């Protein structure tokens, strides 16, 4: 009923009734016309629809509470000197325990991102990576949890040198701006316009040089689907366009990335992140090793993202060629680290929000961010 100092009690056991704490509930933003959205707070019609998907909102909540408790724990011990592997393994051990991992019914939604400095995302150490976190590093901790495929995609930035403070505030404010702007019938391009305007209102000084924070233009938020981290819609970060509005019942990951570099990322470094193409159907395979690896992926990850370290812990070895085969066949997709220019600094903040009938819920919101 009470969590232990180092988190070890499953969230499922801290709430016997199976009813988990809601996230931040917000009234939908008014339209340019000035039209309020308070009517949804209690409009029999919407209220009915909302309660209908209560078990689904509840699954997200259990995953969100696990996410909050895991990250609070991480923020207490993450320090320079630790290897990136020690960090991810210490975090994932806790995550698996609080989410009470159970195959595809409960577990880690994707690999623990711990991208450093100019690298903004998709970096998690592979076996043998001797990288050590440094005092001047700016690390993006991006991890996910899920219950029955209801995914919580939430992230924050870690630093130890106060010189990055305004950069972090800039991105945090940008993400919160995106969250505030989001809502039913809201145009995706407007959300991006709003995010950029706030992000660029920040100027920062790091080691004697000044910069106007830039959103990383080729990175963005996205809608979320069951077992599908990227459901199909993208949430800009800058003046964009897309081609659609947000819809009732949808779930979104609102994330922004800020940089002191070019504000554009490119593939770099060894790949660690991989994810089966959601749209690829069953594909017969005779090649022994390739066939086995695909079965391992289908059994343990399904359409969720995974990493090499997660294959290692399952006792798999000498699987690289088989993995490359699956990628070359288009069955699996590689997601290498995305980095801006050398010497640049990037930051990120992310939350998962639920566009419920009666309101907008920043389900992953915590006392930290
Ligand atoms: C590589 C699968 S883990 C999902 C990564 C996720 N945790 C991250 O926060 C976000 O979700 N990053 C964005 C930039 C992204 C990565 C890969 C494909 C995308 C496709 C559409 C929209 C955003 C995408
Ligand atoms: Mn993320
Ligand atoms: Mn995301």
């Amino acid at each position: 009923k009470v969590q232990t100092d180092p988190p070890s009690v499953p969230i499922c056991d801290l709430y016997p009734n199976g009813v988990f704490p809601k996230g931040q509930e917000c009234e939908y933003p008014p339209t340019q016309d000035g039209r309020t959205a308070a009517w949804r707070t209690t409009s029999e019609e919407k209220k009915a629809l909302d309660q209908a998907s209560e078990e689904i909102w509840n699954d997200f909540r259990e995953a969100a509470e696990a996410h909050r408790q895991v990250r609070k724990y991480v923020m207490s011990w993450i320090k320079p000197g630790m290897t990136m592997i020690e960090i991810c393994e210490k975090l994932e051990d806790c995550s698996r325990k609080l989410i009470k991992e159970n195959g595809l019914n409960a577990g880690l939604a994707f690999p623990t991102g711990c991208s450093l400095n100019n690298c903004a995302a998709h970096y998690t150490p592979n076996a043998g990576d001797t990288t050590v976190l440094q005092y001047d590093d700016i690390c993006k901790i991006d991890f996910g949890t899920h219950i029955s495929g209801r995914i919580i995609d939430c992230a924050f930035t870690v630093t130890f040198n106060p010189k990055y403070d305004t950069l972090l505030k800039a991105v945090k404010d940008a993400t919160n701006t995106g969250i505030k702007c989001a809502g039913i019938d809201v145009r995706l391009c407007d959300v991006g316009e709003a995010i950029q305007e706030v992000m660029e209102s920040y100027e920062v000084e790091i080691d004697g040089k000044t910069y106007q924070v830039k959103p990383i233009r080729n990175l963005n938020g996205h809608s979320i689907g069951q077992y599908r981290i990227h459901a199909g819609k993208t949430v800009p970060i800058i003046k964009g366009g897309e081609a659609t509005r947000m819809e009732e019942g949808e779930v979104y990951a609102i994330e922004t990335f800020g940089s002191t570099g070019k504000g554009v990322v490119h593939d770099d470094m060894e790949c660690s992140h991989y994810m089966k193409n959601f749209d690829v159907g069953h594909v017969p395979i005779r090649l022994p090793r390739t066939k086995h690896l695909l079965n391992v992926i289908n059994e343990n990850f399904g359409t969720l993202a995974f990493c090499r370290r997660w294959l290692d812990r399952l006792g798999e070895s000498k699987y690289l060629m088989a993995l490359k085969n699956l990628c070359d066949l288009g069955i699996v997709d590689p997601y290498p680290p995305l980095c801006d220019i050398k010497g640049s600094y990037t930051a990120q903040f992310e939350h998962t929000i639920l566009l419920r009938p009666t309101c907008k819920e920043v389900v992953s919101r915590g006392d930290d961010y």
